[PDB]
């Protein structure tokens, strides 16, 4: 029935055409240590996130998932500031970064339980005192590997998704894990509906993705513009991939995004022009505007696309 | 002449009697991510924290080098709140625990170039809009290594520390790796005379403080009340260690105290009896009335403990 968002909660049936994952703000762990020359600058980030909302917009998008971990600048208030603003509806996440905190109290022996806890209280309670509640919940594993602090989460998830029915959302590191995470969350009682696994574009070889779709899960193919950096696949590796899941039938267990960050938190940088030409298309409307175009002249029908991005987001939240 | 405290400059002269490490705020990086649960409450974390300099200054300290992280919740105004309401003289660090924010910044190539322009603003411009200078630049390296990432903080140290010979101070992994960290700082230009090598304390082997000693460099031991918990010795074994040193001659390059954390950050948490029992000389008092005590009647004489105190910080600063 609802969806709690960063505006209370929200009807599926509302939410609409919908991005599964982009960022309005974002950094990676350890950037407020870096604040003397990275400090954030609340006026201009929320002009650059109320521009980037109304982009999508433009091309019909009513709701966004943003799932920026809490230890990567998580900020409710702020998303609500941005929804406010532009009617757009935004769902935030709780969860962590793919130590030593949370190591420390693994060392107390209640860490898992800890970690159980926050999800709860965030899903259930609110974030702080900001009176919003996350929407998903937001789970990550390594390269090649879950390890032993990312099954703590997997399993503190599968056990809050249980008592809430929350989504789950995962991110893959290089095209690994898919089917593990998977599995995992499914031996622990999760259910598949319930469950997109996250950065799935990162792998080629679509029988991995098959592997991942036998589950019943949800895949994401959110990593569309980012090419050259983290051993990435160019935009039409994941085209090709994505064409064979389609024609093979797949498409109510496929959503697409980007995975923007808007804003970067932290100090400036500049990528290099190496990197800086492959990444250009890196921006909230490059499926609208590039992707889209071209799986339509290769013959995707509209009543596919929009199973992607209206019936299978409102499947997945009801 | 002149250190940077967090109300300003400062005197060595008159720092007089001095801990060289404890922390009035200290949390371990991720407790940001746990702000549902760990809500920092200012008010109250004031009270103690001025509670715990009231203590420091019965048993006459005047100046207290604090060297939490950047990400380990260093508030230099929530310092200067607690010197303002007690005279106590703080010095803080710029620095960072012992990925992936510089780690990114490393595929950009220009981490460590970045983190020495943080340590220089830090040290000769201002904390963020604090507008307090740190007085130490604060290391650390892992447990049996000093890792390509730890030597890219050690290598911008040692490059601050020449454009303005702030002092440095470092953290060693369960007792290991102090003459390699002298030695490296050594190698780029580091002045030993400015370098304390901390967590001394936790190797018994007097033979490991001799080899880095040779390098000129202060000791610390700096973990008094700290027992049972991560490969620490026990009060015992350090007071056995510190004797044999004190003993050879060593007293001008030794200095003590407790590394104590009187509000932690993030989720509260409770020590198993196991483990509580052992850390209850955890406090800033208990050099004082605990272990000054036990090395007066082992005839270390008052000239002696005041060149810690007192000459060394004086010697170390200035
Ligand atoms: C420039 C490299 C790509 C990148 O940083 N993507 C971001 C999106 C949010 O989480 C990620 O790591
Ligand atoms: C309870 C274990 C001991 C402990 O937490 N030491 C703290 C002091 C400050 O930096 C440390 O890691
Ligand atoms: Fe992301
Ligand atoms: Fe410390
Ligand atoms: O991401
Ligand atoms: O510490
Ligand atoms: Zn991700
Ligand atoms: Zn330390």
């Amino acid at each position: 029935e609802m969806v709690e968002t960063v505006c209370g909660p929200v009807p599926v049936e509302q939410l609409g055409k919908t991005l599964i994952h982009e960022h309005f703000l974002f950094g990676y762990p350890g950037f407020q240590g870096d604040v003397t020359r990275g400090t954030f600058r609340e006026d201009e980030s929320l002009r650059v996130a109320v521009e980037a909302a109304e982009k999508m917009k433009r091309h019909g998008i009513q709701t966004v998932v943003d799932p920026t971990p809490n230890d990567c600048g998580r900020n409710p208030a702020f998303l609500r500031r941005v929804a406010e603003e532009t009617g757009l509806n935004i769902i935030c996440a709780t969860g962590y970064y793919y130590p030593p905190y949370f190591q420390f109290r693994r060392l107390l022996g209640t860490a898992e339980d800890d970690i159980y806890d926050m999800f709860m209280a965030e899903l259930t309670e609110g974030i702080a005192d900001t009176g919003i509640k996350a929407g998903v919940i937001k789970l990550a594993s390594s390269k090649g590997r879950i390890t032993e602090y990312e099954k703590m989460f997997f399993r503190a998830a599968a056990r809050a998704q249980k008592e809430t029915g929350a989504v789950i959302i995962t991110h893959t590191q290089e095209g690994t894990m898919g089917p593990e995470q998977a599995a995992y969350l499914l031996e622990h009682g999760a259910d598949p509906k319930k469950i997109v696994i996250g950065h799935m574009c990162g792998n080629t070889d679509p029988d991995y993705h098959r592997k991942t779709l036998a589950y019943g899960v949800y895949i994401a193919f959110d990593c569309f513009g980012i090419q050259g950096m983290v051993g990435a696949p160019t935009d039409e590796e994941r085209v090709r991939t994505l064409l064979a899941l389609l024609r093979d039938g797949y498409e109510k267990q496929i959503m697409l995004s980007h995975n923007t960050v808007n804003v970067w938190l932290g100090r400036p940088f500049t990528l290099p022009e190496p990197f800086a030409e492959m990444m250009k298309n890196w921006h909230v409307e490059h499926l609208f505007v590039n992707i889209i175009p071209a799986l339509k002249n290769e013959g995707i029908r509209d009543e596919v696309l929009e199973q992607m991005f209206i019936g299978n987001p409102a499947a997945l939240f009801s």
